[PDB]
């Protein structure tokens, strides 16, 4: 039940994800080809950036979707990994990203915290029994950089999020220098 | 040593604060002219703007600063009140504003919490011994509805908070 | 961590629900208006029938669907309710009933026991944290008269329950 | 929470200082040029004089702070290391030795004791919760042979501690002999 | 084993005493005429100026001594009281008093601790069993406003605490 | 605080003691050549006579002192060491010593037992935190042979210890054959 | 275990005594004639003069004997009650005093501390099992005001004691 | 505090003892010599008869003296040592057994049980402190094979004894036969 | 496991007994005739003989025996009762009186304490499982006056006892 | 205070017990002629039959003890010994088997549990503190395989523990079958 | 676990049991008219003769089972009631009495200890899991007078049980 804040390090975990990327071109050899398991040791050397939200069918005002679909270029550029999560099943993940037009290339990977042992774990479990709304970067050392919690149906702000990153990566002062 | 978050009562405050507004407008009838005593329950009816950083006399980006006075009538309009926090005492706030001339303006008043107590209550107090960089909105409830904590030396975004703000609102 | 058997007092409940019915026969005048609240005190004198499943968008078979739909008439001739669980959200309900043609006109509710504290009570939360695959029959005195659980992805036999049903109400 | 007395060990410490000098002089490469970290092993041989203020920015009626500038000679001459400190950051030191005229060729370091932890190990923290108006002596072996708190808004007497030090250093025995 | 500083409030006390003044101008009508006992509560309103010393017949500077008798009328003027303290005997302050010439006309009385209480309550007692060489002042509400302490044989200066007393009343 | 009685082992002690015999013969070259330690190992195979009284500059009725002066030879030849003590300091010892005439010679040790704590073990430390008026006599063997304790300001027997002495250390039965 | 010193309440006492004064100047009507109990709430006023012994029928000294009977007059006349005490029963106190001349006439009681109670609560119960050749004197307020205690078989010094007294008085 | 009954272990002691027999024939060169130290291994292979009385002085009717200077030697031809016992001093039976002309010639020793060590672990000492008029035969082997006890006045039976002890060595059954 | 002595209160009691007296004068109406129930209550005002044995039918002395019967009337007289005791049944204390010619007169009774409970609190019983062979003299206010115990097989003298109780009486 | 069932194991036992068989055939050399100590280890191979009264002089209604004497050889036969038990004394045995005329030739032991921790160890004795009227069958293994226990006066039958010890002994079904 | 012995309270019971008497001679209005609760409240002012055994279905002597038909007018005569228990079903003792000829006429009811609490309390429950072969004689204060338990399967007399009962009677 505590929420972890700068400098602290991000809980170890192992969950069932959703992967990113085009549905329609992996093989469906079987159903376990859509799915995989992502452990807290799967990207060594890179920065995580992790986003929570309550329950997929979100429908908040971004639109940041399609800016994740340009912008893992980017995170990649910046060794940084996009990794989404919320307490729905992986078929939940799955349906959510099938049929809903915009997500269907969403080029990084959906976790299925169903245990809710990670949310619970980064303090992110809510009273209603969900994550809340919250981004944290994680070093290549595991180590909280930056963390964002917000209330009720506000969207995330995810330009933002590179300019924090860039900013931490390259010891650039100024928030107006980004562009 | 527990960090608020979303939903979470802001901590009770009584604090010696740098006033807002025009620094130079201002009588020389006492030095306690310049200062005021801020409590949570002092604007009742206002979300609050918490913004903690861990030390005056760094460097701050300008651009962040402009707003927030082109922006705090922004705020105003919609019961908004900022709120600066460091441990610095209320005599290095008064001399952060009184001597760089993009703070000799600044809109809000400037909180001393040189015993670090609410530091400590609200989760920000760090290993360095100083408040993290924190941003904090909270609802006329006393009631927490965002929180924003950075590592480091990263300038602060006050348009996106603007932005959240009116969002929450609506 | 207890399972409940034959005789326990089914555990009290309140929980948001998917409506049974036509799902297209409905008013869109708020998102609300395809979901309400179940409790444990809704339906004073009936039988209540409890099933349990693992996830929501996972292949069921038709034949086992149909009844419910041809069957739901003889269950509410006697004063029995249908109710169906997972710990998936409202919304995951809604949308497995919203895209697949045979969900479309399934006649009874939905819930979602997002925080699982239903399938803790019932004991049917299994270790890979969802509900086991089970069905409760509970008398109008909230007594169990029937457990049935079942590993794996076996498809259920509701002709079956509605022989037990008849057969325990004679 | 305690004060420490005659005889007494002065605490361990380690903490970031503003060095003493003409803040013009050095040479501004990098911030860090300004700072050092100083250790209650740094000044090994050497009396250590230590003063506590509550706050950097402080008007009390000495004028104290010449005679340092003109007395570390003295202080030196009869190995004595002067240190001053607050709980105010080595960014306020900085303040305060950069602008205020008098303080620009401070000739000793301005420690930062911001974690409190030496105000409170020596039994200096007050319960506004800053350090008190205190002058310690330490000796050589580490032990005080003189400790001095003062109320309020009390100027400092240097001239008599130089008397008390070399009293101590020496076995003169009477206050008459000193000029 | 606490030694009390600014702020904190003296210890009450009540001890036998040689008194202050002209000591060969007494009547001798009972040995108790040259003596007194002292308490906390026995001047109201009145600075308390507090030495504390480890022993009596000890080497004690000449210059230090004339003030206290010069400046006795400064301390006096503005409503303090000087006291001596050591824990020998009140018969030591009787013959240190009456056999060196220096002292023969100290104008204030000189309190014996033979139990130690005070000494121990003030933090004043050393290792080596005796009262350090320690200064007090004390406002009326009996609130320490300064200490000093010394090792070894230093001489104390009394226009240095005359100077202080006078800061602290401004 | 408990007092001791015959056949008790003396407390061990170790104590600043004023030196016996005339001021004025010691060279006065520094003030420690007035005062020795002394220590419950410092007479072997001598008899210890412990005379405490509660304050130095006492007037009782006795006379006592010349008495000691001439009789130290007595104690001598009889293998007995005087000890006297208060527990005031060696300077009031001093001040009382040297300026009273008939102390001037006084032949014995005088101990200050400032830190009370061999009054405390003797358990003569009195309600009014000084030591009463108490003879011992130990033997050889450290143990106590007789006690005597007074209250208030009556003066002590010496001749009376000499006999008891002298009874001890030679088995004569009767008070009456001592001359 | 404790041994009084001066300063301390005498303890309380009540003992069968062996009476004072000559011994062959008794009516034989019973030989509780010779014997009575003795409390120290007995003489009121006086001071009282308590001589322990070990054994009796030990040789003791005449010239330490004969006063008491010429000076017990004058410890009389200043209100003081001598007391002389053992463990031994109050017939071997009569036995003693019956058979050797010099005590047929001893004009103080003898106390037969039998039980050891006595001893035990001056403190005087040495580890051969007997009361310690001790002397105390109690002022009229059962206040010790002078102890004595003696290795072996020292002779007791009676003048001595009378002189203390007398100057315990003035 | 207990007492001690048939087939029980008589207590072990080591007591100072008036010697018995007639005192103007042992030679008087000290008052040691009418003295001994008895200890409970004193008397190998031989049964002993333990008298217990309250006080030296005794008047009861016995008589009994005479009869023990006169059947000691029955004692001894049956291998049985008699041993008397108070809580007096030998002092006191020395006195007792000095001058009361029957007592002269007394044949067997005196216990001094002073500290009641003996009369407290055979259960013999009273409320008033002192010894019960109790009569003991302890075996060889340290075992009681007799007691008797008798509040007030009352006068034992030595010849009674006599008999037990008789019986208790011979394995005579009638009271009858003892002549 | 405690033995009683001289002063000690004799334990309570409630025994079925063997009558005393002439045994072949008594009628045959119930063989409880021939019984009673004895209590510490029963004879108010006089001294109780106690006498305990292990074991009935052994070989006892007859001269022993003749008194009782002789001296019954001189124990009566001055008030005193005897009584016998041994852990077996009352119909051994009568197969032992009714068989054994010598036991035929035994003019007082036999009591049975078969649950062995008062040679328990007598502290009588012992490591055989019997009550010892022992005396009690036993005065009016229930105190023991006199105890024996003996080893073995030893004949008791009741000659002596007796003379122990007339001297008791003076 | 438990009394024991079928299967349970019969107690350890240690008695002196009054000799079976005529009494007048014993040579009369010395009385321990007529008894013997009897063990639970005293008859291995055999069944051990136990019978428990109260008392001594016992009057009830069998006249089973003819019965005993004349089925003695049934018993052995079977293997079985007769084991007798009351709390009285082997005296109290020895005198109910003397002079009543049927029981001079009763041809098995009577034991004495005079210390009831047999009639304890086997939950046999009751509020009156004697032994129950009470019958055991003990196997070779010690193990019990009958009890029975009768309140008041009620005379035992024997024949029908004979016809129990057979049917357990030989695996016969029927009651109706022994003859 | 603790066997009841006599002068024990026999347990309270409540349990159903097969009626006794002519099995065949019954009406079959309901199943349960062939059975009944029994208690031991039931027969106040009777004797209760209890026979525990381990499982029914068993062979069983017929000479033995003659009387009880022959006897039980004996036990009835004198308020003595006769009842049998084990553990098995009530169904299994109709079973065992509607198909052997032998128990068509068992004149006493069978009692079914199902949960075995009763021959828990009576302490006949052994180490197979059953009731051991037990009689119990109960009086009418439920005061146990006889109990009897066998090994293996050895048949009871009944004959010898009447006879001990009528003695117990007298």
């Amino acid at each position: 039940m505590p929420l972890l804040t700068i400098g602290d390090q991000f809980p170890a975990y192992q969950l069932t994800a959703l992967i990113g990327g085009d549905l329609s071109k992996v093989d469906a050899k079987q159903p376990g080809d859509y799915f995989t398991t992502i452990t807290s040791d799967e990207h060594p050397g890179k920065w995580r950036v992790v986003f929570f939200w309550p329950k997929d069918f979100t429908f908040v005002c971004p639109t940041e979707i399609a800016d994740f679909s340009k912008l893992n270029d980017e995170f990649e550029d910046r060794d940084a990994q996009i990794l989404g999560v919320s307490i729905d099943s992986e078929f939940a993940h799955f349906q959510w990203r099938a049929q809903h037009n915009d997500l269907k290339t969403l080029p990084f990977p959906m976790l299925s915290d169903i245990k809710r042992e990670l949310s619970q774990a980064a303090g992110v479990l809510n009273a209603d029994g969900v994550a809340d709304r919250v981004t944290f970067i994680v070093d290549p050392n595991n180590e909280i950089q930056f963390v964002s919690a917000t209330a009720g149906s506000v969207g995330r702000n995810v330009d933002e999020v590179l300019r924090v990153l860039d900013a931490l990566q390259s010891d650039e002062l100024c928030a107006s220098n980004w562009r």
